[PDB]
């Protein structure tokens, strides 16, 4: 005495109502509908950069950070606005809880497309479950200030674990100018979203 | 009488059939299922690059543009093919309606993974609701022509509002070559997709 | 009826039909099944299974981790190249894909979900066109390094072509007496709709 419209279906052989879905796109997790490849973003809140410090120097920066998870890849993006003109190599460090992923350096939130914070443990940014990782490299960056070019240079990134916690360490190299730049890179997480 | 298979569920107490879903991945909007963090792309159509003028000069380029919404983040990508060799700095300006997000400089469309145009108003590219934004920086770029390296240089980006509309302004700097390059950067939108 | 439905399920008394209400710019129905309008699919080298590449006829190899991420109709290509041999000149790193199916012919790649599971999906979503043509090329700035030390600020070209029925992504890095060790990404468009 009732009908079902696709993607709902009714099996008369077992009197059961189902939702049909494409398994490469959607899935069931603990009985609830979910995506196979959700976009999760771990980020500094809007207008709420985190304070970063160049090692033990009295040199600081505001950083806006987004860590965008697609499939098992993380796209890491940072916008760094250093306060102090410097010559040399600055070391910027981001520390994350090695079990939960929680940023210990500064305030980060898992933020949906809605603009609302999501109740998601941020394990999805951790490179390995075993707390072992080799990943490092360099990206080209351009330092500027107030819309004026200052320098074409580079920034290293390195992913490590120390004392059980996950670290992303960035080293910018400057000559005379404030370390003010945006850079991104990608890395892989072995932590499945399930 | 009838049964439900997960992710459908039946509560015998209140005689109600529901769809169970993971709130960080899916949500309900106006009674309809939606994604918490949908991917939307606002782009120039395939084979319909946008013609851009270099400021008040009589010089032009064609550009393919994609603006990808990930969570609240926007990944802006442009591929610029300039016509004219130059030594100096070129200004490429994109204007968007400050309320709708619609590109006023030339044709852009919201394009689904299906390859069909979507009937979505592109507010999701706008940085703020109160028409305030500070975001600028520079990216390293390489100018080339027909597969040959020409110059390693840089391009600024700046996000502004003027007279109620949203602007992305790019400034490429060249020494003799045509401005032909690809660049990308990320910025944040305060406009929740709800 | 004797039952109720909670949104996003709805019941039309008029026709005695239970339906799912969904936002069509985000979700759709394909072959009677729920799907996404713009799903993320990633074609990639497997975890800890980098692809071995040779530079042309030279006795010069690199290991490459590759991800090709599909959103909407755009593909974000990312490669991490770890060259074994110091060199001066321009290296060619060539990736070939079946021009109809998209499968990587040069080495092992898999469509990988967010779950960490391989997905049973033909990788046609990386192909620029059904009609086996494409013009897309450019250069990206790169920085070569080794063991955390800066070596060189340089560049890498990319070019998308078809030859003899197959799709090629060809990268050429230019080095001056360092190992070609760098990461680069670029974006291109696919005209293959995911349906
Ligand atoms: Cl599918
Ligand atoms: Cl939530
Ligand atoms: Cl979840
Ligand atoms: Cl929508």
């Amino acid at each position: 005495s009732f009908f079902t419209a696709a993607p709902l279906s009714y099996n008369t052989g077992n009197s059961t109502i189902s939702l049909d879905y494409r398994s490469p796109q959607l899935r069931v997790s603990g009985g609830a509908l979910a995506l196979t490849s959700p976009v999760f973003v771990y980020q500094t809140p809007f207008n709420t950069p985190m304070r970063l410090r160049n090692g033990t120097y009295n040199e600081y920066a505001d950083a806006h950070i987004q860590m965008v998870r697609f499939g098992t890849t993380v796209l890491f993006n940072i916008d760094v606005t250093g306060e102090t003109n410097a010559t040399g190599t600055q070391t910027w460090e981001l520390q994350f809880d090695g079990t939960l992923g929680s940023c210990l350096t500064g305030r980060m939130q898992v933020m949906g497309g809605t603009g609302e914070e999501l109740d998601v443990t941020p394990t999805f940014i951790l490179p390995t479950s075993d707390k072992s990782v080799y990943k490092q490299g360099f990206m080209p960056i351009v330092c500027s200030e107030n819309g004026e070019f200052k320098q074409s240079t580079y920034c290293s990134y390195a992913l490590t674990y120390r004392l059980g916690n996950f670290y992303i360490t960035l080293k910018s190299t400057t000559s005379g100018c404030k370390p003010i730049f945006q850079m991104s890179f990608m890395y892989e997480s072995q932590i499945g979203i399930v």
